[PDB]
């Protein structure tokens, strides 16, 4: 055309940070379940969400990975499981990826472009719905930060429904107790490696499989890990860990154990 | 535009025949070696070629699979191994494939479009060279057709360099002898299941691994199989089998066994 320029809003991945994060995460990415969602936001942000039985898991890439040309970019959530490609996020963890951007060309779909040395491809996936808003905009009733050394001790101790783990929190003094069904309890009291910010005398029960998976997911950061028991409405357990590149968050509901039908 | 219509030359797959052939071939397709080539011809034709040590293997899809809009479509050969997708022909054997065509838009590349229910993608790969012409436009000095029952007997008998098999052909009367290094020979004389069209008293030696692989490849047709010993220049063994959808051809050179440096 001859007037003034115009390119559709474009959400681009910055390769060096993104490639660093997707390698660190390549364990989690290949294991992503068939119903996993990818969301692109003009914030900018990129969110992987997996909704399970009693667990919602979320992986948020932060701005350091993203460049957005134009903030009128409309939000898009697509299925990670893609009709011919399969695991889309896995595709992006290829080593010879050179360009990776998303364009807002239709309100109905999302145009993904990817490049490699002497090759380029694009596809569009239908936008799914949505809006699958499930966020931690609610503050904790008990909040505990665990040094990573503690995360590994927990993992190592849970080895190994197919079981539940009880979590007990004391207030005076503060302590946190992990109670398996077999009569073994693992406890942490105040010390340089576990910080109790807010705390009250309470207990919830979660599924052991999910909590273990949850802990594995946070441990990719090899950084501290945040444990919250939100008492909003649904009794909730929040486990999360983050670095400069991304944030692993997990929302586990208590297994209904208080009467009961 | 406002004048007369114009669409770039397009080589399209007819799904029902193509999907039938790619399923019948899904064993061979996934095993395709990293250096496998795909060629698109305005004939129309589609050719998969693999060049090995002493073996060139070729899979030709015939017209019943292809529709060509415009015969000015330029020939294109690309790598099957694709920078982000990996095995391209494997990708096309997906069950929810709904459209598969190739367009001549650049003399330098090939634009592949593929569709699935609510999804579509395209990519271009650089045209490689070429021209990798290796064809059977030379007639046999010995030519033997084997009933499929014979192909399976051969396969079953070769169980199981890492060995060679000698192939001996008699002329008066005609017979064909397969001689392993261990002193076991398998012979076929004239009967309703092996037809000797042209024949002379000669022997060549080929690598056992390749010949066995070659036989496996022809056997996907469960139809007769053509055995030729071309005496052009390079002493050559040709093994092939075809159906209405495609043609498996194999060119094996004799292992230099006649002095010798
Ligand atoms: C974690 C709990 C609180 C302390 C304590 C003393 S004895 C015993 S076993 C019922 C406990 C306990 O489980
Ligand atoms: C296939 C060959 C031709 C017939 C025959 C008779 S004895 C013997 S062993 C040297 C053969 C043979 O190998
Ligand atoms: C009318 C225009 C404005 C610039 C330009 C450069 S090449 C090309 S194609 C005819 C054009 C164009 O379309
Ligand atoms: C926490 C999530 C989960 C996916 C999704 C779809 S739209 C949107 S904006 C708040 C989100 C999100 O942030
Ligand atoms: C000038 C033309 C000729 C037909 C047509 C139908 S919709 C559309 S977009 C302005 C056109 C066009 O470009
Ligand atoms: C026998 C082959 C092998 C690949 C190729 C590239 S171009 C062309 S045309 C004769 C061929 C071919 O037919």
């Amino acid at each position: 055309r001859k007037d003034r320029l115009s390119e559709p809003p474009t959400l681009a991945l910055r390769l060096k940070p993104y490639k660093t994060a997707i390698q660190q995460l390549r364990s989690v990415i290949r294991a992503l379940k068939e119903n996993t969602t990818v969301t692109f936001l003009p914030t900018p942000s990129l969110i992987l969400q997996t909704v399970r039985s009693h667990c919602v898991s979320k992986i948020t890439f932060n701005s350091s990975c993203l460049y957005i040309t134009d903030k009128s970019f409309q939000p898009k959530t697509i299925n990670n499981s893609t009709p011919l490609l399969g695991n889309f996020m896995y595709l992006t963890s290829s080593k010879d990826l050179t360009k990776f951007y998303v364009q807002d060309i239709s309100d109905l779909s999302a145009k993904i472009s990817m490049c490699a040395p002497d090759f380029n491809m694009e596809f569009s996936s239908a936008c799914v719905h949505g809006q699958d808003i499930v966020r931690e905009s609610e503050n904790s009733a008990v909040h505990v930060d665990l040094d990573f050394g503690v995360v590994a001790d927990l993992l190592k101790w849970i080895g190994p429904p197919t079981g539940t783990v009880q979590i007990l929190v004391h207030a005076g003094p503060p302590a946190i107790k992990f109670i398996l069904t077999n009569g073994s309890e693992l406890e942490f009291t105040s010390n340089n490696r576990v910080s109790f910010h807010g705390v009250k005398n309470m207990r919830i029960n979660v599924q052991l499989k999910n909590f273990y998976q949850t802990l594995l997911n946070c441990a990719v950061t090899k950084l501290p890990c945040t444990l919250r028991i939100v008492t909003e409405h649904d009794t909730l357990l929040y486990v999360a860990s983050r670095n400069g590149l991304f944030a692993v968050e997990n929302f586990l509901t208590e297994e209904p154990f208080q009467r009961g039908d």
